[PDB]
């Protein structure tokens, strides 16, 4: 549509030029109005060109956001469509997009059949599709997680579109003001001295508003170019973890682990390093405990074996790979012990992370108690008088 | 090591491609404006207005362009690390992940993903384990003063 | 230190070895004695 209107207007301009190109001086007054009309036509042509470049910039930014998120958005949409069947166009579908779901899934599944009913899936989709898509409770939890992910994707799309809309509003404002001032200058309405006074006033306007414009440009470069996180991602800034809430071009809204709302200037964030749990691989855990220096090495080997068996017998929570080390020896009485193991998830699920860590710590405490590993204070020599 | 080398080559090529895209953009805009000026299409006053608007565009975008140029100078000229190298920044060890011209992605020892502005890294000192020689170890223990020599 | 896990495992092994060697030699640490006057 943009190129269509542009070519229409340029054809209008060239047609006007061809008709009046002939040297036919109807009247001196006619020449003045003809010059004014020509200047206005070329001014609106420049305005249309500015509109074209504006829409090109906005569309390339939208395409970058698409290459960033729309792939996962379409994947989630396809997964939701497949789940519903068992129980551009993609952009439009994404924009359009608990207990009840679990009850519906249970009703669909055959009574007294914990596993997913293959017959029901076969009647609704192909066997290969059902296998690719694939305990009723686990299926319900996965469906709830997929619904939450789709809601988060929709919120992220809305945030991106709102940021793009605000950027479009700002760019359109500057474009319109530039177009009107260009039309005024081409009409040649002001004298030289007044034009110089306007020039120095524009220089002062620049000197003043340019600091905030630089801040704004840095913020949008951080938001779009760097693009460190999406809406709903749990991120750490200056050592404190939060959750992304909004995507304003000049600020970002965060929720702390206590649900406290926070506001951060995007320019300030650009200077700081940013960490993202959602985009990170499976995260690592660490537990610290202390034991006496007199502990035999055999007990340490037994503890290592118990840790290994406990970690390998719980693959749904912990990866088999793990390490146990000694940090330092204090006064030849205390040994500092550290365990390292990786979850099957990231720190995005903070509550699940903490529950799993508590379970692992209690398990390690029980294993240490079983092995009779003890800690002791250094004996004190007292001389009476 | 071969996989890491391939990843490093891909990261370098992607950084070069982004740099090429940016340079091509500025080159194309400069070429079209040069063509317009040589065609002599605009009047003097409109040209002066365009000149002051370009001056304002410079005043605004030049801070970010300076940051970008510092970042690319740090990435290419200084070149302190490669992809997959384990480096220490501000006392914390990490692993290089990506080689963006304006940012670098790191993985901490807990596998946590981190983002650092390349301009900020340029100001800080950087340590690299991969490029370092065989490293030294140290162990501390305490004993009584009455211990015989 | 690129192989952080191997580095830490080797350091732990060395620390345990040093602990065993110190225990064999009967090298000990002691707190300073405290003088107490009853009333």
């Amino acid at each position: 549509k943009s190129v269509q209107v542009f070519i229409w207007l340029c054809l209008i301009l060239v047609a006007w030029i061809l008709l009046f190109n002939h040297d036919v001086k109807r009247s001196p007054a006619a020449t003045k109005v003809l010059k004014c009309i020509t200047r206005t036509l070329i001014s609106i042509l420049t305005g249309a060109f500015f509109w074209l470049v504006k829409t090109l910039l906005l569309k390339i930014l939208a395409a970058n956001f698409n290459v960033n998120n729309f792939f996962d958005r379409i994947q989630d949409s396809v997964f939701h469509q497949y789940v519903l069947q068992t129980l551009a166009w993609t952009m439009r579908v994404l924009m359009e997009a608990l207990a009840a779901a679990y009850h519906v899934f249970r009703n669909v599944a055959q009574p007294f059949f914990n596993y997913i009913e293959e017959e029901d899936l076969l009647r609704f989709m192909i066997k290969e599709e059902v296998d690719l898509v694939f305990t009723r409770k686990a299926f319900t939890e996965w469906v709830v997680k997929v619904y939450t992910s789709r809601r988060a994707l929709a919120h992220s799309l809305n945030d991106t579109k709102t940021a793009v809309k605000q950027l479009n509003k700002l760019v359109t404002a500057i474009l319109m003001v530039v177009t009107v001032v260009i039309w005024l200058l081409l009409l040649e309405v002001a004298t030289t001295k007044v034009l110089l006074f306007f020039s120095t006033q524009l220089v002062a306007l620049a000197f003043i508003i340019g600091s905030t414009c630089k801040n704004l440009f840095e913020s949008i470069v951080f938001v779009f170019v760097m693009h460190p996180y999406d809406v709903g991602d749990r991120c750490v800034v200056d050592g404190v973890a939060m959750l992304v809430e909004e995507m304003n071009l000049l600020t970002t809204v965060f929720l702390k682990l206590n649900n406290e709302k926070v506001y951060y200037p995007n320019a300030v964030l650009a200077t700081k390093p940013i960490s993202n749990y959602f985009r990170s691989p499976n995260m690592g855990e660490t537990v610290e405990f202390s034991i006496s220096f007199s502990t035999p090495v055999s007990k340490i080997a037994h503890l290592k074996e118990r840790i290994a068996e406990y970690l390998e017998q719980n693959p749904q929570h912990w990866a088999p790979v793990h390490s146990v080390v000694v940090k330092e020896i204090e006064n030849m009485n205390k040994l500092k012990m550290a365990l390292y193991s990786d979850h099957t998830i990231t720190f995005q699920e903070n509550r699940e992370r903490n529950l799993r860590r508590t379970e692992l710590s209690l398990a390690i405490k029980r294993m240490l108690e079983d092995l009779h590993i003890d800690y002791t204070l250094l004996p004190q020599d007292i001389n009476l008088t």
